[PDB]
């Protein structure tokens, strides 16, 4: 599995939503403030239960995990870079030495100049969104993960505008496309299928492993199922959208329920999300208190009314008990626990199983066939 | 004034909203929730600023003092009796020997038999509210309050139903009347108008003084001015009602105000009390905090925003101060106070004058003209 696999794996890093949580407690000196509401809701002395949940962030990035990895080189003489996976881009994105930003200025650049690989492209392309806008152009090089290299068309950085404060706080210089979405009109196929295209693997798949009992940390494979992660068979759920890592499920969670919902698998996303209308459904008499101020939710770990959430197809329900979508709180108030369960509206009737989900399942990536498959993760 | 006065005076005791206040947080142990709000609060991590001040108690009952005393005497035997005032009732009212309700076991008794000046009446009365309801009978005896003395008419109470829990746990056994409204269709005159009739004082009329400077004790004097008490001159407001301590009032707190306000007087009041629209206006961008969960305001006692309160007159304005209407809460956090003005909706731009108030003014009632008077109160 990862004391020498059959396949080409490599482990990454996670900053989590339960460290800047903590990091937030901290700063703001929070713990007596938690402790002293949990006790006022122990008492009964919150009433009847009020509706303070917004805190309409919403942001899905508000939610999202860092998972980084630094193996990753390019060109011949191994150019290094921290890089963050991203799972609905298929292009990878590094800064270039010609980068006029003052983000780029700490960070690792790619250098063409340095590498006897590199074939010039120069095809200028842009991103621009509400978090911030990148314009850069194709290069193309050797990407190295490892054991696997492949000549692939990347995007070199030339200016990087918003992102902030993040992207200058963080050692990260860019970003690796584990999806489908390619930012060209020039149909770059994402770095695991062009290994495949290449035969540097037998299939264009990867999985995800997130280990049970370390929640900094993750675990790519690529070229092939690595059976020594999971137990039992593996399930097979066909895609819903042809550039997304989306599927067709029936999400009941206790009496509240929602058929033909859409169901996004990222594993970067820190929680697991419900629409609005549907979590407020799941917290009535569930005996959960939103804590006055912050956007936390806490019960106690035994809680004997929390519900299975399941996730329905037509041939396997997966599923979640409260103690995989609970997170201990020990150090704050004993055996009290956070909600790893988030209201967003998003597309509608549109879910996202993030790390809590992926903590007990395994899952598997299928670009030939645009399958995810899913099987009980070992606890390694 | 108190040494040894010109009119007869009695010292009253009073239970007021810190006391009670003060009883709930040790109870329910919120000291530190309080202290971790307002530290939460003062970190600028509140927000916008959201409106949880329902808490539609709302009850005026919920905002009554009880001011009480030992020192009256019904009959020539003197039985004794402790009394809370109530500035709107005429009547005087004591638990009857024959009272057959569990509330009367413990209390003090009037027994007609054993008092040479009894005179019978028995005309039956009955008052029912909300709260509860009392039966009883008129009785006549000498009523008297250490100096003053008179046959009156007042209600012996033979069944006691409701007022709970509080008559149980209350030293108290009856009430008597500083007020205008008789249940009776006999046309008794209060006490007070009654010892003028019969030559006992000079003019109808009585006083309250309630030192600055202990919050649990007020002073009634009786029968005439005495003048030690207060500092300038008397000025005099017409009453609006035939049967209430009520005046017109325009009411300015800051740029927040309402012309021709009903205004009532009432000592036994804890607090001032607004209009809940007029309260809104008010504690918006003042810097106030509500404490969630408790019907409590608070703020720095410093609060350099904070208005003077006004009630208008055409030939007079009274005013509070901000030191006059907040209370130090030393003991729960360095320089916090409260706000002692509730928010209530009673008739329609009707507001009350309660002991802040009168901490303040040095207050006159005058059943001879229909009038109420005020003064500086002396610091004694």
């Amino acid at each position: 599995a990862i004391s020498d696999p059959k396949y080409s794996t490599v482990g990454f890093n996670i900053e989590n939503s339960y460290d800047r949580l903590m990091k937030t407690i901290k700063e703001h000196k929070l713990k007596n403030y938690i402790k002293e509401s949990v006790k006022l809701f122990n008492k009964g002395l919150t009433k009847k239960s009020y509706l303070g949940s917004e805190f309409d962030n919403v942001e899905l990035k508000d939610l999202a995990n860092v998972l980084s990895f630094g193996e990753a080189k390019l060109g011949d003489n191994g150019q290094k870079f921290n890089f963050l996976f991203h799972t609905a881009s298929s292009n990878v994105w590094v800064p270039s030495i010609k980068c006029t930003s003052e983000s780029c200025e700490s960070k690792n650049h790619y250098d063409s100049s340095k590498s006897k690989t590199y074939e010039k492209d120069d095809t200028p392309v842009k991103l621009t969104s509400k978090a911030g806008t990148i314009s850069g152009i194709f290069s193309k090089d050797l990407v190295t993960i490892g054991k696997l290299s492949v000549p692939y068309k990347f995007i070199e950085m030339t200016e990087i505008v918003g992102f902030e404060p993040f992207y200058s706080e963080s050692d990260v210089d860019g970003v690796f496309g584990l999806g489908w979405k390619d930012l060209s009109i020039g149909s770059i196929d994402p770095y695991i299928v062009e290994l495949k295209t290449q035969n540097k693997i037998e299939q264009a798949v990867y999985s995800i492993y997130l280990p049970p009992e370390n929640k900094n940390k993750g675990y790519l494979t690529i070229g092939g199922i690595e059976e020594r992660f999971f137990d039992g068979p593996l399930n097979y759920e066909k895609l819903n959208h042809d550039l997304m890592w989306q599927v067709d499920l029936d999400v009941h969670f206790g009496n509240v329920s929602s058929k033909k919902a859409n169901v996004i698998l990222d594993s970067a996303t820190s929680v697991i999300t419900v629409p609005t209308e549907f979590f407020n459904q799941f917290v009535e008499s569930a005996s959960v208190f939103k804590v006055p101020f912050l956007s936390l939710y806490v019960t106690t770990c035994g809680n004997t009314k929390l519900p299975t959430l399941e996730y329905r197809s037509p041939n396997k329900v997966y599923t979640l008990e409260p103690k995989q979508y609970l997170e201990p709180l020990e150090n704050i108030f004993s055996a009290l626990c956070m909600l790893n369960i988030v209201p967003i509206d998003l597309e509608k009737n549109t879910f996202v199983l993030g790390d809590p989900f992926m903590r007990k399942y395994f899952t598997v990536y299928d670009y030939d066939n645009h399958t995810v498959g899913f099987a009980l993760a070992k606890n390694l």
